[PDB]
């Protein structure tokens, strides 16, 4: 999937917490979860 020519590429759904792009809207939201962390944790990237 996402087979094109321009390697660089580009996607509308991009995360700001870490900086990861996606080709799906839902995927972007389901991903940001890794930053939401509703429960209290220790080791966190950002
Ligand atoms: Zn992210």
């Amino acid at each position: 999937g996402s087979s094109g020519s321009s390697g660089t590429g580009v996607k509308p759904y991009m995360c700001n917490e870490c900086g990861k792009a996606f080709s799906v809207y839902s995927s972007l939201t389901t991903h940001q979860v890794i930053h939401t962390g509703e429960k209290p944790s220790g080791p966190s990237s950002g």
